């Protein structure tokens, strides 16, 4: 029936083809009659640095500041600051989690780094026990949608960049698989920038298509073998 | 003799491991007569977010904000803003730039996100062409010391987190060989809150003494192989 989805989106522009991909993705997801929520981090200004500002009130060590224990602590004790708790409600009301952003770095534009950092805080997404196949996450599916400067041929097992799935391992088996995701075959959109309408259009109305049948979607197995076999 | 270092240096706490392996890095260095430089991300208030912001001159295009396509003119205009320029004037004089971060999630804190995805424009890093071993930084060795929560024995190819070379490809391979850096062998320095006091005094003056012959060190060999085996 209702499923809700999270986009965490991270591009400076509108009419970028980052935004449109965000948008159709509301469109289709919205058309279905999915609950829809949108994290527009520049748009929010969102903080990408973890800092002591994270905590409000007391610190559980005002002397030697320890970002992963403080944090720890003040979620427990809820304590966070509202940027971060904002953004775990959405996170903890969410079936699904959708990243949209441009490959920066063989990774995420630090702006969504930082969310990384910050929202997925431990006993929010993570714990002694719980994580990976136990991750405080788990139920829920999380997606790349990722946009790229590179052909999909720079990005092949002998190509310059090496094959897309080696950059793939630290967003989704070191991050979401850890915190318990389900993680969803990627969506790639390579080089939009050199790209022809035809080929562009193409682009966004596969991922509008795939978004028809999400919900039907088996997750990949978030494996070494996954990523770095074959 | 008249070598140049510069420590981009990414923790939030002076007392820290981190801050240890720092100062030993320049207390070593500095011994050694290296002119050593550090920038100290947390402290200096680093801004994160790729902006509009990072560029003060006319737009090329005003109407759709395209960050690599501005800051890329900007940096041939010199219109970028002063502190992505302070920067780069450290990168340009050094001979080794050595980066000093606690992992987070299997890569670097957001704030050192920012640094590379801010700094390393387009013009300065690389060019199209000129990248990887036709980088701009040619001739520049770029060093990883990581400390990580997860012990050694997690970071294998049958341990839970897979090897620590896999997180190190977007970093190593995909920004410092993509600007054209050599890259020496990473430190990692792992899990230091588990390690009894001896056995982090240990790993300091373990990086402290590889630091006396580090200018006898040859790169590694940045390739698929290397990172991810046959
Ligand atoms: C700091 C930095 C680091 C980077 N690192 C990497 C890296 O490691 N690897 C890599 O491969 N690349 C890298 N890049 C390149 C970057 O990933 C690409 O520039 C980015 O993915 C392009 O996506 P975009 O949404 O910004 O494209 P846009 O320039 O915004 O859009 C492409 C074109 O599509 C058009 N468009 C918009 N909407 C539609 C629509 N609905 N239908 C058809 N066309 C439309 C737009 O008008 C535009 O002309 C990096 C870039 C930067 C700035
Ligand atoms: C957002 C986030 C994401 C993370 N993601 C990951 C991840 O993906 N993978 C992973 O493995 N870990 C991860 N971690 C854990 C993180 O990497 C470790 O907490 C970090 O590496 C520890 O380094 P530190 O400098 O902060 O240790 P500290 O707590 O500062 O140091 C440990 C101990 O060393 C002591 N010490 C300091 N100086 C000396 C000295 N000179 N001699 C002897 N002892 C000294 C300190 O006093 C302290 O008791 C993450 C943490 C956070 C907050
Ligand atoms: Br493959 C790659 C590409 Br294609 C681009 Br445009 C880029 N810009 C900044 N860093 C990069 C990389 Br690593
Ligand atoms: Br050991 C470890 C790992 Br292996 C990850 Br992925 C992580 N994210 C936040 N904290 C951590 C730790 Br402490
Ligand atoms: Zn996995
Ligand atoms: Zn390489």
């Amino acid at each position: 029936a209702g499923k809700k989805v999270l986009i965490v989106y991270a591009h400076q522009e509108p009419k970028s083809f980052n935004g449109s991909l965000k948008n159709v993705a509301v469109d289709e997801l919205s058309r279905q009659g999915c609950t829809v929520t949108v994290s527009d981090l520049y748009a929010m200004n969102f903080e990408p640095r973890a800092t002591d500002k994270d905590i409000t009130g007391t610190l559980s060590n005002p002397e030697v500041f320890n970002y992963g224990v403080e944090t720890h602590e003040a979620y427990k004790q809820r304590s966070l600051a509202s940027d971060i708790t904002d953004e775990q409600k959405k996170v903890r009301e969410a079936d699904l989690v959708i990243f949209q952003f441009p490959l920066y770095w063989f990774s995420v534009p630090a702006i969504l780094k930082g969310w990384m950092d910050r929202v997925l805080c431990q006993g929010f997404a993570f714990d002694i026990p719980g994580f990976y196949d136990s991750g405080l996450l788990q139920g829920k599916l999380a997606l790349l949608s990722v946009t790229t400067g590179g052909t999909a041929e720079m990005y092949t097992k002998t190509g310059v960049n090496g094959d897309s799935r080696y950059f793939l391992w630290p967003l989704q088996h070191g991050t979401l698989h850890f915190c318990g995701f389900k993680v969803l075959a990627p969506q790639i959109s390579f080089a939009p920038e050199i790209a022809s309408e035809e080929e562009r259009k193409g682009m966004v109305a596969a991922w509008s298509q795939r978004l028809q049948t999400i919900w039907k979607e088996e997750p990949i197995p978030c494996t070494a073998h996954w990523h770095f076999g074959q």
